[PDB]
C-alpha cells in the first residue's frame, strides 16, 4: 500500500514490474487514476562515473523522445544526491517476456516490430550513441508499437516475480574481438529479429560458454537460415549478421530495404 511524491505530485504503487541491482521500475497511479511506471535508482552507494552515467541516460532520453516517438517517454523525473524518480509512460510488456510466450509470431506483426526498432535506433544513431549491448529487453511494447525503454548504460533490468537465452547471445564479434560502429547494434538487431524468424538466436545451440564467444567471431562458422516465404526477410537476416562491419548493412539501407518497404 506504499505511494512515491515526485516534483509536487503523487503516485500511488500498485506493484514492481522488475527490479536490477541499484535501480526497480513499478506500476503506478497518478492523482487522476492514469497509470504510469516510475523508476527509482538508489545512488547511495553509486560511484561518481556510475553517478555521470545515470546523468547520461536521463539528458539523453529527456532529448531524443521530442525527436522520434520510438523511444519511450519520459513525462517528468526528480533528481538529487541520493534518488532519481523518473516517470515514463507505462507499457504493457518488455518484448524478451512477449517473446518468450509467443511460441510462434505472426509475420505482419513482426515486420511492423522490426520497422518500429529500426527507426528507434536510428534515432539514436543520428545523435551520437551506439548502444552496443542491445537486447529485446531494451524494447518495450506500448499499445501494439515497440519503444526504446534503454540506452544499454548501467542495466541490469529483470522482470520481478525457460530464460533460454544467455546474456551473449545478441553480443556483437567485434566486441568480442576488441579484447564502436553504429554497425555494431545493427549485429544486435539482426539477432532479435533472427530470433523472431526462427524461433532462437544465431549461437543458442551452442552448449559451453567458452567456446560461444569463439565461435561468433569466428568466420569459418555458418549461420543456418532455413527458408522461409518470405525471402526478402531472409535477405535482411544474412545482411544483418555479416560478421565483417565495412560490409554488413547500415540503419539506413535496412530502411530502404524492401522487407521494410514492400507491401504483402
Ligand atoms: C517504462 N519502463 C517500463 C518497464 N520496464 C521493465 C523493467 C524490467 C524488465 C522489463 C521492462 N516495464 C513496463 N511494463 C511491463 C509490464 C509488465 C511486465 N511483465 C509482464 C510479463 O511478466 C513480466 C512482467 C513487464 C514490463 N513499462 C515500462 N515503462
Amino acid at each position: 500500500f506504499q505511494s512515491m511524491s515526485v516534483k509536487g505530485r503523487i503516485y500511488s504503487i500498485l506493484k514492481q514490474i522488475g527490479s536490477g541491482g541499484s535501480s526497480k521500475v513499478f506500476q503506478v497511479l497518478n492523482e487522476k487514476k492514469q497509470i504510469y511506471a516510475i523508476k527509482y535508482v538508489n545512488l547511495e552507494e553509486a560511484d561518481n562515473q556510475t553517478l555521470d552515467s545515470y546523468r547520461n541516460e536521463i539528458a539523453y532520453l529527456n532529448k531524443l523522445q521530442q525527436h522520434s516517438d520510438k523511444i519511450i517517454r519520459l513525462y517528468d523525473y526528480e533528481i538529487t544526491d541520493q534518488y532519481i524518480y523518473m516517470v515514463m509512460e507505462y507499457g504493457n510488456i518488455d518484448l524478451n517476456s512477449w517473446l518468450k510466450k509467443k511460441k510462434s509470431i505472426d509475420p505482419w506483426e513482426r515486420k511492423s516490430y522490426w520497422k518500429n526498432m529500426l527507426e528507434a535506433v536510428h534515432t539514436i544513431h543520428q545523435h551520437g550513441i551506439v548502444h552496443s549491448d542491445l537486447k529485446p529487453a531494451n524494447f518495450l511494447i506500448v499499445d501494439g508499437m515497440l519503444k526504446l525503454i534503454d540506452f544499454g548504460i548501467a542495466n541490469q533490468m529483470q522482470p520481478d516475480t525457460d530464460s533460454q537465452v544467455g546474456t551473449v547471445n545478441y553480443m556483437p564479434p567485434e566486441a568480442i574481438k576488441d579484447m564502436i560502429s553504429p554497425k555494431s547494434d545493427v549485429w544486435s538487431l539482426g539477432c532479435i529479429l533472427y530470433y523472431m524468424t526462427y524461433g532462437k538466436t544465431p549461437f543458442q545451440q551452442i552448449i559451453n560458454q567458452i567456446s560461444k564467444l569463439h565461435a561468433i567471431i569466428d568466420p569459418n562458422h555458418e549461420i543456418e537460415f532455413p527458408d522461409i516465404p518470405e525471402k526478402d526477410l531472409q535477405d535482411v537476416l544474412k545482411c544483418c549478421l555479416k560478421r565483417d562491419p565495412k560490409q554488413r548493412i547500415s540503419i539506413p539501407e535496412l530502411l530502404a530495404h524492401p522487407y521494410v518497404q514492400i507491401q504483402t
